[PDB]
């Protein structure tokens, strides 16, 4: 792309591989651009549950929904 | 919330579904919502190294649509 925009940034990650790295490259060109639109809501639950024997144990579970789609996915399932 | 209630019984359901492990939703005890919007940008660069020299990086450059916010993910040479 020569997007104008395109280029801004990516300027912009040679700048920050500079700072964070002390390298000294030079920008030359953007040779090519993919834009991945991410929209969604991560939600953080902890939870209680009834285990196998009846014991009562706690979880922290994530799901990533999109929100323009319809996705919903479990990320993440864990002990407390 | 109750659709929050909701999206906590899906969570359980899917990991009995992945795991069989049949725990039973009791009750939904802490929160939280994060909302996340904005563009993963993948670029390839040429860059010029001192020096001097052409070459090829691969980057990742997440930004926030409705906040002012951009951030180096990844920077790595193509092989």
């Amino acid at each position: 792309e020569n997007d104008l925009e395109a280029i801004e940034l990516a300027r912009f990650a040679v700048a920050e591989h500079n700072s964070k790295t002390n390298a000294m490259l030079e920008f030359e060109r953007l040779v090519k651009v993919r834009h991945q639109v991410v929209a969604g809501t991560m939600h953080h639950f902890t939870v209680q549950v009834k285990e196998a024997g009846g014991g009562k144990k706690l979880y922290e579970a994530k799901v990533w929904e999109k929100v323009w789609e319809n996705f919903k996915q479990l990320q993440s399932f864990q002990p407390v």
